[PDB]
């Protein structure tokens, strides 16, 4: 008996979020997709035929790489007051991965409801539509709802890599720096790599062709499929270690005689003329971010989305939560 | 400079194995595929426009899964001696995955060439068209040769999971089984689950019509997507921990109580209902497998094809084979 859970589901409504892995949702009239992630999007094909609501970067990438058919893509704008049968909703950029989004509900009796899907919290979202009203139900990606987890800012980590490569290739031109990815993100670290070091960003045909889904500006002229001819390479993120960097620099020939790679998970890993630096970098929040976006948005109830699986996960959870409510006086 | 590298070539001619994430291979005439793993196939597309030489159930995924053009698809019949470019081949059962083959090659001047692709090497494989002829070089798979490499021979394994499987559900008739996998892979462990336990094997629509590629006898009365009919569940490998299990037991509505899981990687990690059982699968040689089959083939050259990235490596390899050679005599 297949069962969508619960916190895929927006109350007063036949809205579910990033439920296309149970078959059809009874009483479903809109299936909204947060963002290209597989767990998200897992069940989406070719296939389906609902209607799905999503960000444009993400219709992109459901019509070129899971082949949805393009009349059941509904690509909404950004930061709009837009209507879903008969419901106002606005997306909203959730700093998670490119095409990402949270998504705003209005509901015509007047509740409000934030569903955050993945996201990474950021005070410019204290400066978003969220500031216009009062947000009562909150939807909360709870992945690192925990003391414990602390990890740098974005921009410490893309300074870190950005320091990091320009030293090694100011000491060593012959140098090819790498970055591990998935499927799509990281755009912002390994740009900004190339970028200081004057250098479009070498990789696949097919990774390239993911990065044509981003909408991006000016892409063509960031990224290259001719490898040897960049100073900075995409590579998959399971090639990131010593016997995959390895035989990648033989594969280019003599043109580098050094690979210093970054991956996600500081003193790097070094075997001869290989380096790899695991950079904290994460696409969700902290538990101090995490905190204080729910610390100012005040809303009335709080739906973890992830780590509900145990009655101890949940009510730590909630226990948080009455101490964040208790101390900012909400 | 995207080079090639040496142990992809086979010497005399202008055959390559496993090579098509290097654009155009110079004077490459024909590029063979030894099966359907991302390390393998890499590069390959509905792009790609030379002949592909591979086993039937790898030419079917490359057309199904990769959507290569079936013009350039040459799918080849195992244990049957057969030309290409005026070379006599075959192909070999290379025990791995499923339509995984060894390729073994006639050249005209009398040399003989046998190239393992990946491979678990087998007693059966001293039955094999191996034994009608003397071979000169071995292209192998050495990924663990190394004398700690010590584990479980795959009916061992499969016996375990068998055992472990009926108990529990004897014990708990409202117990769920799960297998975790990759694509392909792991069928003779999860088929024989379900078997014991008089059961189809449950599974999503994208594993379903994987599946449906693999010429399996009878395959629609062993699997279904009707997940609730059935004992035996596959979920991604990444999906097999406790929280993405809890979140599956959640998603099939009460149906079942209890998970017990299998992934490769004894004694179970236990949380409640969900216990989870790491068993020693190997689809690869463990290292006596390796030196029992080189002994009995006493090639004149072996070239390693894995762990060549560093020189303490390959000569490490080298004092074995040579080692191998003194206690077998040839
Ligand atoms: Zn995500
Ligand atoms: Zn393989």
């Amino acid at each position: 008996s297949m069962t969508c859970p619960f916190y895929k589901k927006i109350p007063g409504t036949g809205f579910t979020v990033d439920a296309f892995q149970y078959g059809v949702v009874e009483g479903c009239t809109a299936y909204f997709l947060t963002h290209f992630h597989s767990d998200h999007y897992a069940g989406l094909s070719k296939h389906f035929t609902f209607p799905v609501y999503c960000s444009e970067i993400t219709g992109n990438l459901l019509k070129n790489k899971l082949h949805v058919q393009e009349q059941y893509i509904h690509p909404l704008p950004l930061d709009t007051e837009c209507i879903v049968n008969g419901v106002k909703v606005v997306l909203l950029d959730a700093n998670h991965c490119p095409g990402a989004v949270m998504i705003l509900f209005y509901l015509p009796n007047g509740t409000v409801i934030l569903h955050t899907g993945d996201f990474r919290a950021d005070p410019s979202m204290e400066r978003s539509l969220l500031a216009d009203q009062k947000v009562h139900m909150l939807y909360l990606d709870t992945t690192y709802c925990s003391p414990e987890y602390t990890f740098p800012s974005q921009q410490e980590v893309i300074r870190f890599a950005i320091n990091t490569a320009f030293e090694a290739v100011t000491l060593n031109p012959h140098a090819l720096v790498v970055c591990g990815t998935y499927s799509i993100g990281k755009e912002k670290v390994f740009l900004a790599i190339a970028d200081v070091l004057g250098s479009k960003v070498g990789m696949s045909q097919e990774k390239y062709k993911t990065l044509q889904c981003l909408n991006i500006p000016e892409i063509n002229s960031l990224i290259t499929t001719d490898m040897c001819s960049s100073l900075v390479h995409l590579l998959p993120m399971m090639q990131i270690n010593f016997k995959g960097l390895q035989s990648h620099l033989k594969k280019c020939g003599g043109k580098y005689n050094q690979i210093l790679a970054f991956r996600p998970t500081v003193i790097p890993q070094t075997k001869g003329n290989i380096s790899i630096y695991g950079i904290p970098y994460s696409e969700h929040s902290s538990y101090l971010e995490m905190k204080r976006f729910v610390q100012w948005l005040k809303p009335q109830k709080i739906i973890p989305t992830v780590n509900v699986g145990t009655w101890k996960s949940r009510s730590t959870m909630e226990k948080y939560f009455r101490e964040w409510k208790l101390e900012a006086g909400y």
